């Protein structure tokens, strides 16, 4: 019968109800705020601050396509003026859009393949859908792109490695920026520690995934150019310098809800939603990937702009994004992913007019050899990564939502689900958060995670006791194991070890 086990999900803390009343929104050395805070009002489009466009062109800020420093060889010409010229033409065929984008990307005229764009327009859409795309959606997208200097007036700092810094910007500013990314306008982003931002890889090859990606993104573009979204989104890079001594951590485990049904994004509303991220945030979203991270970034595209400014994550870092809106629904996953329909996001907004949706990008390690992940160094790494993603310095536990997650770094990256579940349970306990864990049809893993959790909680083991058990497993079954897998599985080992004692 049972579709879930443990603590009822109803009993887990959610935003906005668990939330702290926010401090007043204001810019500081660690918080860039790109709108008029004095004028922020529910239901109104935020007004950019400053009033007039200010340009920085340096290695600490985004290089804006509308910068006077964005030049091209004629004698230098203004590449911004060239962009305007190229994009302010009627498109009636996909080649027209390709050629427009190539006018200010001349160096890529042989490298960039547009097959997926051509096939989407010509071979996937119905004739009327194609016509709507080129008569309405694309010209609307061009106009919001070309409005960039009136919309994004404030230089945007890069979130570079080791910085602890936030950027709070409007959904409207994001929309403008992403339309630019679609038209591949961001300079010096094509030719190494930053993800791709321009959408050029979205247009290449013949993956059956590409039409679904494109439909999902057009769903967003149609929505945000028809009526400006009125909210804000904050991006925070978080870097911890000190990590727990896990073997000494005396904290108790927290509560668990575990289910083989539901999704993170729908069932975990209001909770801290894990993005199973690439270290290059968004991974394959505007190229060939389509698993958990790429899906979330497609259905909540404001996530994608993190790639404009977020340097590759180091082992002690994460990215926390608050306020992204869901614009699409889907079915399937990976090679069966399909766009279903438009989504009307019902989420409340906090006092900064952010949707009460908090997502954290934590990248797992890739394990070439399965046993490599049980090495103490590798276990501590994953614990500390997840801990960084879950910890909110200067917030009490009662104000912290549950963590909504699942088999983080399992699948392509070769992670063990039962290990990673326990790692996350320990990270969460240390950060004083409950765990809501989704196994996506895998009912045996639901029961196993549940049985281990209740076992350890009833015997009141601490984070440190459990971590020492993981060390014993490494020392006794892994370190001098003759074979690809060890003699005894982790969970059975832990049950025998504690029941022994
Ligand atoms: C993280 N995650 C999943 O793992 C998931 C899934 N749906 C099926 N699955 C299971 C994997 C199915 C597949 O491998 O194609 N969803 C929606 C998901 O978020």
């Amino acid at each position: 019968d049972k579709k879930w086990l443990g603590t009822p999900i109803e009993e887990m803390r959610r935003m906005p109800r668990c939330g702290i009343r926010l401090p007043l929104l204001r810019p500081s050395a660690n918080h860039t705020v790109t709108i008029r805070v004095d004028l922020l009002r529910a239901g109104e489009v935020p007004k950019p601050f400053p009033t007039h466009y200010k340009d920085l062109w340096d290695n600490k800020h985004v290089k804006m396509p509308c910068s006077e420093q964005n030049l091209y060889p004629v004698t230098a010409g203004s590449r911004w003026e060239l962009i305007q010229t190229a994009l302010l033409n009627k498109f009636t065929r996909p080649q027209n859009l390709k050629d427009a984008i190539l006018k200010y990307n001349v160096a890529y005229s042989k490298k960039w393949d547009f097959t997926a764009l051509i096939d989407f327009w010509d071979k996937v859409l119905e004739e009327a859908e194609a016509q709507h795309l080129y008569q309405s959606i694309l010209p609307d997208m061009v106009k919001i792109a070309l409005c960039l200097p009136n919309i994004c007036t404030q230089p945007i700092p890069l979130l570079a490695a080791a910085m602890n810094h936030s950027i709070t910007m409007s959904q409207e500013q994001i929309a403008s920026l992403l339309a630019n990314a679609f038209f591949c306008t961001f300079p010096r982003r094509n030719a190494s520690s930053y993800p791709d931002i321009n959408f050029n890889r979205l247009f290449e090859g013949r993956s059956s995934r590409k039409p679904e990606k494109l439909k999902t993104l057009f769903c967003y573009f149609r929505r945000v150019t028809a009526a400006a979204p009125t909210g804000l989104v904050t991006f925070t890079r978080q870097s911890l310098e000190d990590f727990p001594e896990w073997e000494r951590c005396e904290k108790p485990l927290t509560r668990l809800h575990v289910t083989y049904e539901g999704t993170i994004e729908e069932n975990g509303q209001g909770m801290l939603q894990v993005d199973f991220a690439n270290r290059f945030v968004g991974g394959g979203v505007t190229s060939a990937g389509l698993v958990q991270e790429e899906i979330r970034f497609l259905i909540n595209p404001e996530l994608i702009i993190s790639r404009l400014f977020t340097e590759v994550l180091d082992h002690n870092e994460c990215l926390i994004i608050t306020g992204t809106e869901q614009y699409s629904e889907y079915t399937g996953y990976a090679e069966t992913y399909r766009w279903s329909r438009s989504h009307e996001d019902g989420s409340e907004r906090d006092d900064w007019q952010r949707r009460c949706t908090e997502i954290v990008a934590i990248d797992a390690l890739h394990f070439r050899r399965y046993l490599d992940q049980f090495v103490p160094e590798k276990m501590r790494r994953e614990l500390n990564k997840a801990y960084c993603g879950f910890l909110r310095p200067g917030v009490s536990s009662e104000n912290l939502s549950a963590v909504a997650t699942g088999n983080w770094g399992c699948g392509a990256f070769g992670g063990d689900a039962r290990l990673k579940a326990l790692i996350q349970i320990l990270a969460a306990a240390a950060a004083e958060r409950d765990v809501v864990y989704f196994t996506f049809g895998d009912s045996e893993l639901m029961r196993d995670i549940y049985s281990m959790h209740i076992f350890l909680t009833e015997r009141k083991l601490t984070v440190g006791d459990v971590y020492k058990l993981l060390l014993r497993y490494y020392n006794e079954e892994c370190r001098n194991c003759s074979t690809p897998g060890p003699d005894i599985k982790l969970y059975p080992f832990i049950y025998h070890a504690v029941e022994s004692c």
